[PDB]
């Protein structure tokens, strides 16, 4: 079926990984170098052996098109993705003074009272980036992160590079291009970030009127984030074939650390005890074909009927 | 046998390549996705069933390494792979006034008596950038190669990052980091570059003590350009693992778009009815464990016996 390269990505990492410490003091089993192929004509890759929302995928993506940083766009559509990057920086500002907070996470998950601690500052920091303008402008903008990168790279010279917006004008003039990548590693940025980008790099590919696109990822989490990776990168692959006019080929993923956090084993055998169901069908607003300006509304999921969600702790 | 991937690659483009137009007006079959992964302690993967010159692999890594972009050091060690960029430079200037050489290649390789004019006009700019000084500041330097990207990315805030030596530096403080990456694209650059970088991403990974690198290449010539792509970083895989103290795991090749020219089927195919012999064995010297300061002498090569070279159009 068309998820199966993920339970089999997810199984060798169960027969041969190598159990790996990291940075997170949560242990994980990995391996490096490993590639999937999902044929986009054959049906979305959403997993149907677990419930993935995918509106949160759609949402985070029209975010990265559109250019934006600024966690205001997704929790407005209620998404907390991104919060805690944000939610961060508020922490350390002279502008902050509530209880301490440090490396939030960590003290969350053996959390005390503490948790509804963090969900009340939380609560309160979200609320003040989506009505006050001007702490959303200070707290909310994120900077660096992938709709500047695939948008706004900036230059020497001090000007912005829209990458995709200008590989989608070559692929539009010169499709059989072997150049169609866009970069979101900068060698600048990356010591100074806190998360680097984990979708480095992707390639598009057009043969025989069909558009294919290759992710390499540098680090991924397999039971929590890969399920994500997967869905948002075929959806951008299904965009830019709208844009251009093009059908839609493949979803090459490729891995450079794929992991498995040592407390998610349970939950992935017992996913990968669950059979595949027949693949949610995308739908694309036929009649709009300029993809920077798309909604929401744009997009559908027809015929999506997944197994329960099963529920896992995050690593840290 | 350890060659064998390179061997499967060749045999599945040939069974499900799409022919595929490009740049040069010889034509290609292609795939898109393919990766490899050859284990360095089985030995070397220097093509033994056709004769790959070794000494070219390691001049020219040992220029990149020095984060050299100058073409008299490679012309001193008598390699000429790089000759054609600086050239053609040369040839643009104000300065060159001899026959007027456009698109060389291309008129060289259905060449009239005009190839012994490429070649003596060559001729003379080889021996001017090695003797004249000031000649080969100005033109041959390339400016913007592996050398400098691996070495001196140049930052917005004017200076440079050597980002081979810090993530070396990562390595040997940080072997389980999942951002060991080295990148060759920039996208400031890669509009005006005339062969925007082929090799364009890295990524080292440890584990139990073994170093293995991922390379993603976003365009491989799988009869010409692969067989030294291979060795040359397999050859950074065991040169990094020297300086850390290491042992070596395995080279990982990932490639985009990997194609085989149309007038390179024959040799290919005859290729392809050889059998591997026993992989040659790499010695690197013990006593020195800068990589940055090797020198030619310092890597051996054992036991390289391979079959005859196989001559083929280069293609334009």
């Amino acid at each position: 079926m068309l998820e199966q390269p993920y339970l089999d990505l997810a199984k060798k990492v169960l027969d041969e990984g190598h159990f790996k410490p990291d940075r997170t003091h949560t242990g994980t089993y990995s391996i490096f170098g490993h590639q999937m192929r999902f044929d986009l004509s054959k049906g979305f890759p959403l997993l149907t052996t677990k419930k993935v929302p995918f509106g949160l995928i759609k949402s985070e993506l029209l975010w990265f098109l559109h250019g934006d940083t600024n966690i205001r766009f997704l929790l407005q559509h209620r998404n907390h993705i991104w919060d805690e990057w944000a939610f961060e920086k508020w922490v350390k500002s002279d502008e902050y003074h509530g209880p301490d907070m440090t490396d939030f996470g960590h003290r969350s998950q053996k959390d005390p009272e503490f948790a509804a601690v963090y969900h009340e500052e939380m609560a309160k920091f979200d609320d003040r980036v989506l009505h006050d303008d001007a702490f959303a402008a200070k707290y909310g903008d994120l900077g660096l992160v992938y709709g500047s990168q695939w948008r706004a790279w900036h230059t020497s010279k001090g000007d912005t590079i829209d990458q995709l917006g200008d590989v989608i004008e070559q692929i539009k003039t010169h499709p059989y291009s072997r150049r169609l990548i866009v970069s979101a590693w900068n060698p600048e940025d990356v010591p100074t970030m806190a998360l680097p980008p984990c979708h480095t790099l992707y390639q598009f590919y057009v043969n025989d009127g069909k558009l294919s696109l290759q992710l390499y990822q540098r680090s991924a989490d397999i039971f929590l984030g890969v399920p994500f990776n997967i869905a948002s990168y075929a959806l951008l692959t299904h965009l830019v074939a709208h844009e251009c006019g093009l059908e839609v080929g493949e979803f090459i993923h490729t891995f450079g650390d794929a992991h498995l956090y040592v407390n998610h084993l349970d939950q992935i055998k017992e996913q990968l005890s669950r059979t595949p169901r027949p693949a949610p069908t995308l739908q694309l607003n036929p009649d709009k074909h300029d993809i920077f300006d798309f909604d929401m509304k744009d997009i559908k999921l027809l015929n999506y009927d997944p197994y329960p969600a099963i529920k896992a702790p995050v690593a840290v």
